[PDB]
């Protein structure tokens, strides 16, 4: 009847999960809150481990993730955290939750707006996902390109709003901002 | 004990399948290859709508496809014709074989190397298929680029020992040259 008990009918009616997934998606948090420290906590030290391990999204930007699933920004991923920010993955989880946490993670200084130099080390890395290598010429002149498109109120910085226009026109930088897998889940 | 009978046995023993593999690969092919004719072979008129209907390759490449699964040049595609094509696909297929297909593949008009409109082509396709959709200058840079690269006996063509080269130095080129499911196949 213990702490940190969080009933998964709750977190089953904020998010597209269902009881059992939560209750299912609470095995996985054991697993991955307890490697290191047993404190019903994902320390930051552990939430490498699980993304190193059983490989997900990406090793370099786990920073990242770790910092957005870290919703009350309070330096761990609480159980409720996880569920919540993972049901943002889902394939039926509306588009503007997908979009708000892509702009987030891209937000690479968490300072509210996206940098031209954080809009590089982004196509950089999606480029480099789908093994495509490119030059730094071949780069900037990619990344100019989408800065300027992008930078609409012409100042230097992507906001929410330009950005949901630039990504409305580059759907496909939320690509990975859905995991099919996610719809019905998969026992280990 | 029918006429273009073939013992299963017999391509189960050329190819990465197995029997029971090859007689599910039958079941496969009496479908595609009756579709508009019933006459025991895959017309390309069927070998379209099979690639339109059941997603698999791409198709405006479907009569590069077509064209080299037709390993005995005749217009049509035979069904140990279809198995052992398909079976360059499979994952455990050896390199070469996907190697030598994939240059078939590109060589777009069948002229025993690979031009430089048909590197562009190719690079064209890759890339969209990875949601990438650029520029036309970004373009015959990255092909001219790639080419000059790949034209190794300096002569305006790459042949095959050159794409080899080529391939190993740029992997992802071949990647669609294996489909994993084959591994153990999905019954419909
Ligand atoms: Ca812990
Ligand atoms: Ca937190
Ligand atoms: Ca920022
Ligand atoms: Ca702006
Ligand atoms: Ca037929
Ligand atoms: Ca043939
Ligand atoms: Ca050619
Ligand atoms: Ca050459």
């Amino acid at each position: 009847r213990p702490p940190g008990y969080e009933d998964p009918e709750l977190l089953a009616s904020v998010t597209p999960f269902t009881v059992e997934e939560v209750e299912a998606l609470y095995e996985l948090f054991k697993k991955l809150s307890s490697s290191i420290i047993d404190d019903g906590l994902i320390h930051k030290e552990e939430f490498q481990l699980a993304l190193f391990r059983n490989r997900n999204r990406r090793n370099l930007f786990a920073d990242r993730i770790f910092d957005v699933f870290d919703v009350k920004r309070n330096g761990v991923i609480e159980f409720g955290e996880f569920v919540r920010s993972l049901g943002v993955f889902h394939p039926s989880a509306p588009v503007h939750e997908k979009v708000k946490f892509a702009f987030k993670l891209y937000d690479l200084r968490q300072t509210g707006f996206i940098e031209r130099e954080e809009l590089k080390e982004m196509v950089v890395a999606l480029l480099h996902e789908s093994e495509l290598v490119l030059s730094e010429d071949m780069i900037e002149v990619m990344v100019d390109k989408a800065f300027v498109q992008a930078d609409r109120k012409n100042d230097g910085k992507i906001d929410i709003d330009e950005w949901k226009d630039f990504v409305s026109l580059n759907p496909s930088l939320i690509k990975n901002m859905t995991l099919p897998y996610l719809k019905d889940i998969n026992r280990t």
